[PDB]
């Protein structure tokens, strides 16, 4: 095609992700009229997202996928967004980036200093905690190898309600769980079914800890040379994308716990009263290392109502 445009990803061909990747791609191929081929590499192919998110910057990689969470790499008040129980809701994770000063600043500087734009933000789900012993509450965290990505906010749900953590790659994980290598791992429900970490684990517990948006991002390098009928066929199809890939999780979440329960999985709902004490310190040390802009990115974020 006239562009031969590529997306990657570390989620697999089972995913949500995936699903709308495609349903993206393939609007964008029909509104373009041909001139737009949009290529999918999954299951991280080209590296992790702190990868590929130098692969957009230099201009290699057109498309790919991350949380607002992860420009805590660049921007260490951007963690703010992945500090376990503070972001209570999707509607305040959508808020947060898009109507405060700090998340307008933030989209502007991955702009400037990272070669990326910021197409549309979907809803990733909300992290969860499955292991291979039943967690009946904060007690049963105390040293559990807990499998976690390499982020500094994920370590740290791990390390302040008592847990190890052992930070892997996401292809990594099913074998350290299958092998009891790892006593567990914590994303959210769709990944669970997705990696079929299910099939690994006998237990799930509601831990509610972290909640994860979704970026699409496109490589400046990329998006300057299309004509701009072709940036907004671009835009208009992130966009779509994004719902649909919103949808797929809240449906999800629905309808998911009973999934786990068919194929042998216990449930629990350990009390989050514990877990949420237990984040005090971590949010202490986070205001004490990233100091006001810290402060005042709290501030925002605690001041915005999570009721539609
Ligand atoms: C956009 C993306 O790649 N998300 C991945 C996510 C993030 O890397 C971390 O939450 C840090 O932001 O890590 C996983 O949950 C993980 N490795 O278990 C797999 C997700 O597919």
């Amino acid at each position: 095609a006239d562009y031969d445009l590529k997306f990657g990803m570390n989620a697999g061909t089972s995913s949500n992700e995936y699903k709308a990747a495609e349903m993206f791609a393939k609007e964008v191929k029909e509104k373009s009229q041909g001139k737009i081929e949009i290529s999918l590499y999954p299951s991280s192919q080209l590296g992790d997202d702190r990868a590929m998110l130098k692969q957009l910057k230099d201009g290699s990689l057109d498309f790919t996928f991350a949380e607002s969470a992860r420009f805590q790499l660049f921007y260490p008040e951007a963690a703010v967004f992945a500090l376990p129980y503070v972001i209570s809701n999707y509607n305040v994770a959508q808020k947060a980036l898009f109507d405060t000063e700090f998340g307008k600043d933030l989209i502007k500087k991955m702009d400037k200093d990272l070669g990326v734009t910021l197409l549309s933000q979907a809803y990733n789900g909300t992290r969860q905690t499955t292991s291979n012993r039943a967690i009946n509450s904060i007690a049963d965290m105390k040293g559990l190898k807990l499998e976690v990505p390499n982020a500094a906010t994920n370590l740290a749900y791990a390390k302040y309600v008592g847990a190890s953590p052992t930070p892997m790659a996401f292809s990594e994980v099913y074998l350290a769980l299958q092998t009891n290598a790892v006593d567990g791992q914590e994303n959210p429900l769709a990944a669970v079914q997705a990696q079929k970490f299910y099939e690994v684990q006998k237990f799930l517990a509601m831990t509610n800890h972290i909640l994860n948006d979704q970026l699409y991002l496109v490589s400046n390098e990329t998006y300057k040379e299309l004509p701009e009928d072709l940036q907004k066929v671009v835009k208009d199809a992130a966009e779509n994308a994004a719902k649909y890939h919103t949808k797929l999780f809240v449906d999800g979440e629905k309808d998911l716990v009973t999934f786990f329960e068919k194929q042998g999985v216990k449930i629990t709902h350990p009390d989050l009263v514990p877990f949420k004490e237990s984040m005090k310190p971590y949010y202490a040390e986070f205001v004490k290392q990233t100091g006001q802009k810290g402060e005042s990115a709290l501030k925002q974020i605690e001041a915005i109502n999570p009721h539609h």
